[PDB]
């Protein structure tokens, strides 16, 4: 278990506690996308920065707060701009992949999304 592995664990794993509906199968995602954080280069505070943001973001979502969650994502995404680049000099194998995995990430992102805004809408928060 690396330090960045660890890093990307502990924010993907307070999102699946914290709305369960998401489950272990976001932790297993955001862990695939960790290694190709950790292929490009990425140091484990970028992750911890990054992770921190989306935990941030997907509350900003479940709570109506739109402020907070225009700040949240442009953080994440920030650091994920620093990851493409990177990923532009990987090996093809790894850069192919990466956009045969991101789909996946796409399906989760999309219903996490989804299914947090319609927390808000039902339950109120
Ligand atoms: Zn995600
Ligand atoms: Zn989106």
């Amino acid at each position: 278990l690396t330090p960045l592995q660890q890093a990307a664990l502990k924010w993907a794993r307070k999102l699946a506690e914290r709305f369960p509906e998401l489950g272990e199968e976001f932790i297993a995602v955001h862990l695939e996308e960790a290694r190709f954080w950790e292929k490009a280069g990425a140091t484990p505070e970028e992750v911890d920065a990054a992770g921190k943001a989306t935990l941030e973001y997907y509350e900003a979502i479940r709570n109506g707060d739109e402020e907070k969650a225009v700040e949240a994502r442009k953080k994440a995404l920030d650091i994920y701009n620093k990851i493409v680049e990177a990923l532009k000099k990987q090996p093809p194998e790894v850069v192919a992949a990466y956009e045969a995995f991101r789909p996946r990430h796409e399906a989760l992102h999309r219903r996490a999304e989804a299914t947090l805004r319609a927390q808000y809408e039902a339950r109120g928060s």
